[PDB]
């Protein structure tokens, strides 16, 4: 199946012109746990913001552009990115907006990190109706010595 | 000599207990370049927010309560914080709040990272006297795909 994993501030904001104003190591840890040893599909701009390949995962970059780095697979079709993942039980789509927009219909699972940050965005996660999705997990956490914002982990599955 | 290093938000607001609402890798590089191979003095809260002993630095924790880990030196006083540093050219006082206050009078150097981030806070960096502190270095930077905020690097010699 196709699963989308995302971090969303208030108003489904997922992006800004600059790096997001939150230091959330727990979320990076949650990200990693849920993507490890699975192929991950991202857009050329998420790839650029990470600056390196995500270890122990199959990095696939979707963009109609001539690939820059040799250490990853570059593709230019939703369908093509899928083929590149081959025979795996779950493909993890990591963003951003347009990449989410393209796999959402295909997605059968959502890994969301709800962050209590009121910020003006550039990109948002597309709307998904609360009745085609079943929340099978929820876990709220307060901001702490290592995390700047409160946050809630959640996983929804298609009804 | 004693130097203090701090990342300040607008209003001289500094971190109290939870992590600050920003993401600035460049300031951690700055912090690392200026503290590496030197003893560092910090209070308890900064210690829990770091999570472990900073590599290549002698970690001295100034607290009144019982030492948690053992990779680090724990002290009950400012005068003891010094002795533990032995005689080094520079000792870096890394925060927060209280530790900054107990040392500014003995300070000759300040390494400030002014971040344009309005954070509500109870704690503020001590009031540094203008005509008692001369500016030697100012380096402004714009926010990027990796740094959430615009920031400035500064150095003041007590004169
Ligand atoms: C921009 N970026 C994209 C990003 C970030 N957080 C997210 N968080 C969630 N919930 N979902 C996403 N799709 C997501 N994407 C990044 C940045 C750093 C790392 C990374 O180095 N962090 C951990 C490891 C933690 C660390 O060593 O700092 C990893 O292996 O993924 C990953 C993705
Ligand atoms: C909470 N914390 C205290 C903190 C943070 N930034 C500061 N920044 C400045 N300018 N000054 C301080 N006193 C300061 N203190 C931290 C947290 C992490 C690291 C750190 O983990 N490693 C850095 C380098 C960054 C990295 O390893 O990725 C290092 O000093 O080696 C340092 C300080
Ligand atoms: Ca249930
Ligand atoms: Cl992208
Ligand atoms: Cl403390």
């Amino acid at each position: 199946m196709i699963s989308l994993i995302a971090a969303l501030a208030v108003d489904r904001v997922i992006g800004m012109e600059n790096a997001m104003p939150w230091n959330l190591p727990a979320d990076l840890a949650w990200f990693k746990r849920n993507t490890l040893n699975k192929p991950v599909i991202m857009g050329r701009h998420t790839w650029e913001s990470i600056g390196r390949p995500l270890p122990g995962r199959k990095n696939i970059i979707l963009s109609s552009q001539p690939g820059t780095d040799d250490r990853v697979t570059w593709v230019k079709s939703v369908d093509e990115a899928i083929a590149a993942c081959g025979d795996v039980p779950e493909i993890m789509v990591i963003g951003g907006g347009r990449v989410y927009e393209q796999f959402l219909p295909k997605a059968q699972k959502l890994y969301l990190t709800h962050i209590d940050a009121e910020v003006e965005g550039d990109t948002h996660f597309p709307d998904y109706e609360p009745d085609d999705w079943e929340s099978v997990f929820s876990e709220f956490h307060d901001a702490d010595a290592q995390n700047s914002h409160s946050y809630c982990f959640e996983i929804l599955e298609r009804r």
